[PDB]
């Protein structure tokens, strides 16, 4: 026996989860409109589910067909991915005049769906693994994000685009990319006053000792001698020479450095991200790679699973509900427990980033390229049962009562296990349970309570349902 209490007013406790429910429904129908008929619905086709599958089978394949097209936008193929690739090699140049030791990780989407479609925001992590090591990792993070921000200005980044948070909860840097080759790779060095020939000198050294032997094409002066203009071998090559630290003869002669344009740039410039000074993110989205190139469907699932949560509005963390990350969980832990994918155990990816290879994530077609139309097919068939399949789980066979997703173990986990099965009572909610893999004693699901979750409930009926129709 324990209290349950209602998230939508301030005055209602009840000592069974029927009642709470009941209340929910009875007085606050306004905050879940569709939810009891939508259920109702479907529950009608519970008792004659086998042959709904089967009678809309042409229908199920024709999403599993959508679903791969929805996925295949995604992939923008090799050479975009290396664009990012790109973009943290010279955040990296950039980062290690602040701090020698850091080094740059991506994390998040490019990682976990090994694909990038060139658009969506690149999250960086910056750490020093050594110091890590040693329990000194990160620094003071407000500190940080100023000292990187200024770095970022001196280079030529615009206060326009550049939005430090020292000041959030866990402090980071957020890039703005504004919206539109040699140029891209030429920088512009402006001087406060002449350069002498042996200033001239200096400079270029100073250039070519940033870069190496190859990595300058053309370095040419205007006529005044107080501009030096630079082509490099490469993008990354033009930001690490941007980087450079002249040490002139002439007294207080001082350089400024930007790109030689304002719009045609390396790619660091051209693409939005968050920068941050913490390891936990890495862990997370290798964990969740493992298991999404785990089966050919995994990823175009979690792909169309990530845009259906956001439209259906139970992805949306800053009103509490579920973030993307959340809503890859709850597909993984159904491609484990329906037994289309391994189970794999969180502890088996490293905590520690000592063996760390892959700073650049690993490009891995959407689609094997060379599958005959016949593999083709029985993709986009499993695909589309796959899809049914969790929103049929979720509905009608997931325990959200008792239980909670959970990649911890490969069993079932109850909400007792994690202490979870009773509420401190805006409470830490226990209504809708998703483990966080590395954190413990985290509920995804903690800002959600009881009139929320059954908005989340409707959304999956209505999933559901729609996989069986035009749509
Ligand atoms: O609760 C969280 C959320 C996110 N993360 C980490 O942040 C990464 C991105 O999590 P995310 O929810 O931001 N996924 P994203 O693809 O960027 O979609 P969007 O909703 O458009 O932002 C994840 O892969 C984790 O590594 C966590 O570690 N914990
Ligand atoms: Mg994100
Ligand atoms: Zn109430």
């Amino acid at each position: 026996v324990r209290l349950y209490s209602c998230d939508a007013c301030p005055h209602a406790v009840f000592t069974t989860h029927a009642a709470l429910l009941a209340h929910a429904e009875e007085h606050h129908a306004d905050l879940l409109p569709d939810h009891a008929r939508l259920r109702r619905i479907a529950q009608k086709l519970n008792p004659v589910w086998n042959r709904a599958l089967n009678a809309r089978r042409n229908t199920i394949t024709s999403w599993g067909k959508k679903i791969f097209h929805v996925a295949a936008q995604r992939d923008a193929g090799e050479s975009k991915m290396q664009e990012a690739h790109r973009a943290r090699a010279q955040l990296e140049c950039v980062v290690r005049r602040w701090h020698d030791k850091a080094r740059v990780f991506i994390f998040g989407s490019s990682v976990a769906m090994g694909v990038w479609d060139g658009t969506a925001d690149i999250d960086f992590a910056v750490v020093d693994v050594d110091a890590m090591e040693r329990g000194s990792w990160p620094p003071l993070e407000k500190n940080a994000v100023r000292s990187i921000t200024e770095l970022l200005r001196r280079v030529g980044f615009s206060f326009v685009n550049l939005e430090p948070i020292s000041h959030a909860r866990v402090p980071i840097i957020k890039h703005h990319a504004s919206s539109p080759d040699v140029v891209a790779r030429s920088i512009r060095f402006i001087l406060n006053g002449p350069a002498t020939r042996e200033d001239r000198l200096l400079l270029e050294g100073s250039v070519r000792d940033a870069v190496g032997p190859t990595g300058v094409q053309q370095v040419w002066w205007n006529r005044t001698s107080d501009m030096m203009s630079a082509t490099l071998e490469s993008t990354t090559a033009a930001v690490r020479a941007a980087m450079c630290s002249p040490a002139l003869a002439s007294a207080s002669l001082r350089t400024k450095v930007q790109p030689a344009h304002d719009e045609c740039r390396p790619e660091l410039y051209n693409i939005d991200f968050d920068l941050s000074f913490r390891a936990f993110g890495i862990r997370n989205s290798t964990l969740l790679r493992k298991y999404l190139l785990s089966h050919p469907c995994a990823r175009p699932g979690a792909i169309v699973l990530k845009d259906w949560s956001k439209t259906s509005g139970v992805n949306n963390s800053v009103n509490g509900y579920f973030t993307s990350y959340a809503i890859n969980i709850m597909w993984i832990y159904y491609l484990v427990q329906k037994g289309y994918v391994p189970y794999v155990d969180p502890l088996e990816i490293p905590e520690s980033l000592v063996n760390y290879t892959d700073f650049d994530p690993r490009y891995t077609p959407m689609i094997d390229p060379e599958i005959t139309n016949t593999e083709r097919e029985e993709l986009y068939k499993a695909a589309g049962d796959m899809l049914v399949g969790f929103f049929y789980f979720y509905s009608f066979e997931f325990d959200w009562g008792h239980n909670v997703i959970s990649l911890n173990r490969p069993g079932i986990t109850t909400k007792r296990m994690l202490g979870w099965h009773v509420e401190d009572v805006h409470p830490t909610r226990y209504e809708l349970c998703i483990e966080d893999p590395y954190e413990e004693n985290l509920n995804l699901g903690r800002h959600i309570g009881v009139t929320k979750s059954l908005r989340v409930r409707t959304e999956l009926y209505r999933g559901l349902l729609s996989l069986l129709k035009e749509g």
